[PDB]
């Protein structure tokens, strides 16, 4: 189980903790364009995906745009953030940065991402803040669950495993 700390004790999840080498569960969130998109979509390149609870929060910045600058150092990678919260305040984030290597996308719905990845906090309702990283078969190259949700991952940790199969 991750058991995540909410700033003074534990919050229970919903979900197990998924690892490396296992085969991501595979769900659909919707887009920050109000479409289904699912990990069988994600697999068309090595992908990572940013966990964050909602996007207004100032802390998912240091997340979704670093990525968007260091997903462009890379020169080939794929990446999406997923939140808890509406389409289109995540587009509109995006709109307001120039983010284009990261598009933001959408778990709010039916939680399956949320459910399935083990970061839905049961708890609070609320996405946690988490990395994943995915091979072209949809397999779990990293995962990290921030022991505590009011702190974030850092982005340079699935860089790291993406740079290393992109080559």
């Amino acid at each position: 189980m991750a058991e995540i700390t909410f700033k003074g004790g534990p919050v229970t999840l919903v979900g197990q903790e998924v690892k490396v080498g296992d085969q991501a569960p595979d769900f659909t969130v919707l887009t920050n364009s109000l479409e289904e998109k699912s990990l069988a979509d994600m697999k068309g390149k090595v992908t990572i995906i940013s966990v964050i609870p909602s996007i207004d929060t100032g802390v998912c910045d240091a997340q979704t745009r670093r990525f968007n600058e260091e997903a462009a150092k890379l020169g080939d990678v794929n990446v999406y953030t997923i939140s808890a919260d509406l389409p289109f305040a995540q587009a509109r984030w995006c709109g307001a940065n120039g983010i284009d290597k990261v598009e933001t996308l959408s778990d709010h719905r039916d939680m399956s991402f949320g459910e399935a990845f083990g970061v839905y906090i049961k708890e609070l309702r609320l996405l946690a803040r988490s990395v994943f990283v995915l091979d072209e078969n949809g397999k779990v190259v990293y995962a990290e669950y921030v022991s505590e949700a009011t702190n974030h991952p850092n982005y340079e940790k699935p860089i790291e495993a993406a740079k290393a199969l992109v080559k």
